[PDB]
């Protein structure tokens, strides 16, 4: 009646309660009761006119948010998202979603998130650029680098960050780290395009190892990916380059599934046509001789891959919010899937979640959360931030080498933490992934915030 | 691409209010251009949303939502109010930001639109409580601020006492003593008929109405006037019918109503006052002051129930409360007792339905109903008095303060009589109002670039 | 352990004990919490001012403003430029400022700065270098709607033109974050006068009161100290008034006249004194003016208050304790009946008690400096009203406004002294010196209260 | 001028440290410089209200000296205290910017603090304090300009609570302060810091005065004070080899003959964190403060005096706390080696009995601004991490801390010699830093 209805806000915030209050957090430390009801309660939303010109000059109108969520561990970090679907809610789930992943990289980088409910498909780049150009410069007087660090997502890539990058330099008269996923030759960090999917692939790696005691990796596995962008892109090939099989790919219109593995020159031309705003059906259309041979594909409209790929080992989707139900995750299990870990942000439903984590102990299914697994992309962000700030670029191996590390610790750091605070440690079972993700990042946060005299 | 907005009924029904008001006339086909204007306007310039944590008398941690809706700057800085009620989100806070665009441009003063608050509750809340609410509520939202950008000012909840917290947590802040809020103390910067301001000028609105619908005949003299809410709205508009020969017949709060026969008198509106500074019931104030409410004054208190239907036959109508407090039935049943003049001193008082019931009965029965963006911005057109007074370094005398509120309420009459009439018995001034105030914001808004 | 800051003390004891002897604890007890909060000043600024004299050479002094009180408007205050100058009589002076502001009806709050650099006796150019470096250093703290500065003992039309030119610099910004300005840049008219000319007209209502009308400055034997922009317009408003001026001094000596000085003799001695010029020299300088039956006695090393005989208003418009108790004494056997302080806090607390000893008994009446010489803050405070207006007013109108501030100024004074006295004697003068000190309080405290500074 | 005692003794014995050289034969335009580095570049005073567990109004004096910017940003430590005045903080900051000058690291002068007394009192009342602090204050520092830390009565927690403070007025996350949460900022040796660097400093002292012959190997070292910089150097002369025979603090002091134990420490530390007195501490553990390790409480006294033979002597508490009296007394009882944990802790007469009995006894002094600047280093160091988004190992700051202090040492003594007439370290710090502050101020325009 007075709080307005946030469902997806409110996923996210009942994901990490209940993980916590499941545990013998409270128990050991009841201090930590008063931290839920303050943390979160966004620190800061900033919600304005977005006007600009189409080209046929007429005036056009969108909403934009900046959600600027918790500033205990450093300054706002989080994306953007040009989507149809954006509002403060979907905002809210991922600025808080956002403040426990940064947490788990180690880094010292707040949570937030914006966007707008602009919608970039089948426009011009002028369009874009426009767009763009207005947006930042409603934006540019509230971040900055040291109070808020944007960067990509939904809609959002270099040809965006570029645009933003220049109105906020034009607006503010300054040249800084205000945005991540920067071109190379003017700020930019070199494994920021593939960081979300490598490192969601290096974090499936480590839970691998550990499940099968190091006899099993990605080696013949088969993969179920969903999505085509940054992050699927990124996480197909290097499923591809360790030796896996990926499976599948979608989009907002359709899957397609193959059955000896999507090669890395149908990624590339997925990857160029998606720069175009093309679907799956028209690059499978487009490029008859690349996905046909030995190689071919099938493209299923209107349907996620998931009960579409017959049996499948590892499972990543890596699209939007809410991409697996509760009957595509019973589905998954009788599969054979054994590791679902989400490169997108907060990919699986509540019942997608119980399914996994009801069948972890007894069928060692393992399921990773976003918060968990995604957080290559905003650590890498952060190796950019650190890189602008020291005025230095590293090269390939280096950043790929930190990535690997980071996201190699949030996987101990999430193992490690689920057995500290399990209320039953069920041995010779796989502990929670989940809860471990979860209780690591609010411990972090919630201790950064009594020392500063954010809670009391 | 589909239910993607988030659901804001009271902010919609301020929105469709208008739009009905400009589309049922010849504006958009003499001059099609302000079409473009809606779909623009409506979207705020910039909202600002923030947690505000303070410290109980306990020790203990309190967390609210504060916001700051800084709906439009065509005509001048954001101006707006500030409302501490548990009922707060950003739904209302639009809708009134939203009204105050247009209602600031009735005055005819250079002022944007604006609306502020939070969802604390002061109701019998210790004073130190308050201050720690206020200063952290200012600590948070000083940077977005200033007597060139915004200025703030009270409303539900936030009077002088609040105004002068978050006027010392702003000069802690920035260090800058200027009119960055309106309704200040008179040592540091206020007004003289502020606080008189607002329901002053709803009753010199009701005035220059009944003049016109009775070609001079009639006045305010003998004439039964009923109200809502016991507030600082409502206070001063009975104190003014008071003095101008009406009987006020009610006076209303959160918990119920007071009824009289014989008009309430000044001696109880200023206890009522005084009491409420303290968040007593209407009730608890019938019972403190027995004496008072007992003699040829006595008064009825009905608990749970509005004034509307319980005064018999009434000529005048006031809603001075909050928005949506007076229903369709409510309004056939002063129509029924034959009210003739109904002005809003609350922010959209009536509902829908009551302004279809109102507006049913204008070329019939002679009933005239005002909306409140034209008759209560008396507060906010003696706020921007204040805004040259401080910006002069002057302090204005209560004749001369007085004066220009009367003449500003007199000129919005006209101007939304005119108007009524120009695009179109009794013209609707409903219509008059929010066409006048849309063509000079949206003209403003051409002008600026800010549509095309 | 605190600092030593006697002149602090000094003010702070007579403001304490003129609101305890008083029915305002009793009346409003919530004003006891207001003492201690009030008189620790919300911000103080000390930087080192670096500048290059004539020689090339780097000198080196210390600069400081102290920014009392906020809750009646901006910080408001002059800048003195004085070997003597140290954070002790700034806190004094700023403390003063606090509750003469609030007496002045205006919006205006409390404030002092200045420099313990001497400009005595040196060129135009190292004054215009010790300005710009001193302005540099305050610029980043002051503005039209936080710091508003101006002149005081050793600034004067000058050294603002120095300093709102560094500011201009520094800033980029044209407005009126300094009063006293020149005329054709944002000054008021009646600004040079302003002090002086008020401090006589609160002695004009002042008179008024304590005679029935029966008595004006008309005949009066008035004793003037000091040779400033005070001391210089005092004189004229008594001398056009139709008083004699009896004396003036400065640091050095003073000087005694038996008919009166003249509006010649005051020009002169501005002029010279604009030129660093002693009251010895000027009276050397110009012996055309001193010589004829205008007279004068030049007495090194003395000041004028024994040195004239009777006398019936006293004036004392130099520095801070510049009547003693001997002095307060031997001008109460001189017959002096009206004492108003031109200088912030020119009588010692002797001299204070001496003249309220001799108040109901032999109607010997003491006005304060923050009610008496509140003129010129005043009419710097319409120069402040003139710039944000974009208006400059004529002459009379802010001579005007200044009498009608003077005037408001007194019957405040009178009428809280005796809304609050414990004394209650029905026939008698009252305390003009509780009187203005319980207003400005009031005033403060009040404001205090509503913004949150005191709870 | 105003009577500011602290500040004219560390004004006069810079000063003397300084006249008393071949410096301004050699090169007489250092003399311009006295008059104007010993003036703060700025001071702010400001009220600090705040509202006590009762909900009364309360109301201390904040202040913040900006002293000197000419090698970096100002730099120092803000200290809580009933005796803090302008006096205090000016002899604070006045040493910080040679301190600084001798890290070898971009750091300016600087100090602030309150008179505001955290003693006994409810972390309510801390934060609320910390936060009214902080939000008067913030206006005039930042990463590049002010980088405040802690002192006396001032440690992590108050940290916290002002970076929080700060972070809410100014809406930015960066290294305005150090000393900072390992979480949020801080770096890994600075609690250590100064005690550690303190005993480095003395490891180089007692090798070059016997070319490697001894070292902290079974020598009875007395340390005063048992706050921070007190528990580490403590602690490092532990691990070291050496028997800590004393702490103290403001009531009295704690004497032993076997040493002082690291549970000990840690108790006193976790305890003083509570602001119990030592009486208090070996009070509620009797087992750790009477078994075979057990511990004598002299109330009312320095420990300088009641240690008997002593080698090295570490005042660790605060200025003036060793007398001339205290200073013979630790000359005959066979001190050879004497460094400032805290600074200024030892009195002109303590100053004039080391120096005198140095080319004689061969007993060595090494004045504060040396010998605990490991804390401010490291402070620089947590700078640098912060700047460069960056959190380093134990091993690298300790490390890096261990070589500032080496070429503190060398510095001082290399100084010393060049412009003598055991060389004095306490000459040469304060000339290695006035001949680095003095080039920077030429060369900026500050003097001329
Ligand atoms: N980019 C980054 O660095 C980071 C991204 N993430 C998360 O990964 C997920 C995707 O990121 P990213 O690769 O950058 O996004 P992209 O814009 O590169 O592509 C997103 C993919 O999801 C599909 N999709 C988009 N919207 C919907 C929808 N409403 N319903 C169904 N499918 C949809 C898109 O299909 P189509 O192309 O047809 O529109 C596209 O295939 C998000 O949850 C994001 O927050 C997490 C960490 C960092
Ligand atoms: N103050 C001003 O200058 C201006 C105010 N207004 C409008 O006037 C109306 C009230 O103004 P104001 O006098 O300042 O407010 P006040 O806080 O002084 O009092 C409001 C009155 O309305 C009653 N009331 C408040 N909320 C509710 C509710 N949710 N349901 C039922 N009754 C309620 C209150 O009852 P109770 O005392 O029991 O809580 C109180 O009597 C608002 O619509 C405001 O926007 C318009 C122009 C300017
Ligand atoms: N100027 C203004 O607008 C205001 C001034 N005042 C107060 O009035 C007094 C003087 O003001 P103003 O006329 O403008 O100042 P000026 O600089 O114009 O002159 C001050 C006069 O006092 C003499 N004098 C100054 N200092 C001392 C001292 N320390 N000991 C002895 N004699 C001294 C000087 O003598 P000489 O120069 O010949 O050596 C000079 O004649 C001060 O107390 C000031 O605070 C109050 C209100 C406003
Ligand atoms: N902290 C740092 O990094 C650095 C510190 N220093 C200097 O070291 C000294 C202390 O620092 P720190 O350890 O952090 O402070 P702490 O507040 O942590 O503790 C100081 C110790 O000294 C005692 N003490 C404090 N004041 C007095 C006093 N007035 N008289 C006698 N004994 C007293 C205290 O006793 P009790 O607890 O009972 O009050 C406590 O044992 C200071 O002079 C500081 O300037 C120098 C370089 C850097
Ligand atoms: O790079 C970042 O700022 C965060 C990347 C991102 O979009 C996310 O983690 O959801
Ligand atoms: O600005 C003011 O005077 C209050 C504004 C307001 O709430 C109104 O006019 O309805
Ligand atoms: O003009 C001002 O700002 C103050 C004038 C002055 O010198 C004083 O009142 O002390
Ligand atoms: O460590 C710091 O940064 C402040 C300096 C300090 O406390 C000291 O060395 O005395």
């Amino acid at each position: 009646m007075v709080l307005p209805h946030e469902p997806e806000f409110q996923q996210a915030y009942d994901e990490l309660v209940s993980a916590v209050e499941d545990s013998t957090l409270f128990k050991e430390e009841p201090q930590y009761k008063k931290v839920i009801p303050v943390v979160s309660i966004p620190e800061r939303i900033i919600q304005f006119r977005v006007t600009w010109e189409n080209d046929k000059g007429e005036i056009e109108v969108n909403n934009g948010f900046r959600v600027q969520y918790n500033s205990a561990l450093g300054p706002y970090k989080g994306g953007l998202r040009f989507h149809p679907t954006v509002n403060l809610s979907i905002l809210k789930f991922l600025g808080f979603e956002q403040i426990f992943k940064n947490a788990l990289t180690g880094l010292s980088m707040g949570g937030g998130k914006g966007g707008s409910d602009f919608n970039p498909k089948n426009r011009s780049d002028n369009e874009i650029r426009r767009f763009c150009v207005s947006f930042m410069r409603q934006l540019a007087r509230y971040i900055g680098p040291d109070t808020d660090v944007p960067a990509g997502d939904i809609g959002v890539g270099g040809r965006e960050v570029g645009f933003l990058f220049g109105a906020y330099k034009q607006m503010r008269n300054n040249w800084a780290g205000v945005l991540t996923g920067k071109g190379l030759t003017w700020g930019g960090s070199l494994i920021r395009p593939e960081a979300t999917g490598y490192g969601c692939v290096y974090y499936v790696e480590k839970m691998i190892e550990k499940a099968t005691n190091g006899k099993e990796t990605f080696k013949g596995k088969r993969v179920a990916i969903s999505g085509s962008g940054n992050v699927a892109q990124y996480a197909a090939l290097k499923v591809i380059e360790l030796g896996g099989t990926v499976v599948s790919l979608s989009d907002s219109k359709g899957s397609i599934i193959s059955k000896n593995g999507i090669t890395a020159d149908q990624v590339y031309a997925i990857a160029a046509a998606k720069l175009k705003f093309k679907s799956l059906e028209e690059i499978v259309a487009d490029s008859v001789q690349l996905f046909s041979g030995d190689h071919s594909v099938e493209y299923l409209a209107g349907v996620r891959p998931w009960t579409k790929v017959g049996q499948v080992d590892v499972a990543l989707p890596s699209a939007t919010q809410n991409e697996v139900s509760g009957e595509e995750a019973k589905a998954l299990v009788d599969a054979g899937c054994k590791f679902i870990a989400e490169g997108s942000n907060m990919g699986s439903t509540k019942e997608a979640i119980e399914v996994f984590e009801a069948n972890r102990d007894s069928n060692g299914v393992w399921y990773a959360p976003g918060k968990a697994a995604n957080c290559g992309g905003v650590a890498v962000s952060g190796l950019e931030m650190a890189q602008n700030s020291q005025r230095v670029q590293w090269t390939n191996e280096e950043v790929d080498a930190k990535l690997k590390e980071i996201m190699y610790t949030c996987f101990e750091n999430c193992y490690k933490t689920a057995q500290k605070y399990s209320i039953e440690k069920n041995e010779n079972g796989l502990p929670s992934l989940l809860k471990g993700a979860n209780i690591a990042g609010f411990i972090k946060v919630a201790d950064a915030m009594f020392d500063q005299g954010d809670v009391f």
